[PDB]
């Protein structure tokens, strides 16, 4: 592994902490920039039984993050430890966890309608930036959105159709029909995923199609079935979800259009309830 001086951080500057979920740990970086300050960071490293391909996957992930560049609404690369020891990929720390967890914790036994629209605007803004960088996410969902201490949404990324997430959810439930059935991945298939993410925001971390297995989901998709309008969701925001879920990919709005519409909606959405 060659030392990249734009990103390299000496090992003696990284104080490894508690695991966050290869494997991700919380850590403290001494002098990432003054040199006398600690910055809380998240570090990705390989698990004890990692393969040669697991290592090559972490390298390529790091190399891609280097090319994407900085944005307020994406989890940004901060550094790396590549010399004389295991590969550490260092990113910004998001203290309020993933957006699914963030939302569920703030359900009534708090977030206004304007905060929820702002959440959707921020994710759309991060997606617009990734698209401008010629990137396709493939796994956009609230679990892949991180929330910082200051409530900033940051897009992140942590195949068998039957494999479930830790929470017991099926990732096929976020996939556009053409991505699922024809293996065609585009910004248009990501916009379909963003529609499922809007539904997740407005149900405050609700699970899409609960109890629906893969074979039954395929049937719902073939029939042109669409998820119901969440409670406390405007007609305009439900039409946005439905447009994101257009059967014809060219007819779906783009992230650029979604940012413009969400920007306008945020400004007209009240923070009084
Ligand atoms: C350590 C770490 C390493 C890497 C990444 C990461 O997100 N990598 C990433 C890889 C690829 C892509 C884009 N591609 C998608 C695939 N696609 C096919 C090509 C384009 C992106 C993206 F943001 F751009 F989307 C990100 C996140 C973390 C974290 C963390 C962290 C911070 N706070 C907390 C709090 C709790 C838990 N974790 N945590």
């Amino acid at each position: 592994l060659p030392e990249d001086p734009r990103w390299e951080l000496p090992r003696d500057r990284l104080v490894l902490g508690k695991p966050l979920g290869g494997q991700v740990v919380l850590a403290e970086a001494i002098g990432l920039d003054k040199p006398n300050r600690v910055t809380k960071v998240a570090v990705k490293m390989l698990k004890s039984d990692a393969t040669e391909k697991d290592l090559s996957d972490l390298i390529s992930e790091m190399e891609m993050m280097k090319m994407i560049g900085k944005h307020k609404n994406i989890i940004n690369l901060l550094g790396a430890c590549t010399q004389d020891g295991p590969l550490y990929v260092i990113v910004e720390y998001a203290s309020k966890g993933n957006l699914r967890e963030y939302l569920q914790a703030r359900r009534p036994p708090q977030l206004s309608s304007k905060d929820l629209v702002s959440c959707a605007y921020q994710v759309a803004r991060g997606m617009e930036y990734l698209a401008s960088k010629k990137c396709i996410h493939r796994d956009l969902a609230a679990r892949n959105v991180l929330v910082t201490e200051d409530n900033v949404m940051k897009i992140a990324d942590f195949i068998d159709y039957y494999k479930k997430t830790t929470n017991g959810r099926l990732p096929v439930k976020w996939m556009a029909p053409e991505a699922l059935f024809d293996r065609i991945y585009t910004h248009q298939s990501d916009v379909w995923s963003f529609g499922v993410l809007l539904w997740e925001i407005f149900t405050l971390g609700g699970s899409p199609y609960p109890g629906v297995p893969v074979e039954e989901l395929f049937k719902l998709l073939k029939e042109g079935h669409r998820m119901d309008k969440p409670s406390n969701c405007t007609n305009e925001l439900y039409m946005m979800m439905r447009d994101c879920w257009h059967a014809v990919p060219s007819q779906r709005p783009t992230f650029k259009q979604l940012v413009e519409d969400l920007d306008r909606i945020v400004a007209l959405t009240s923070n009084q309830e």
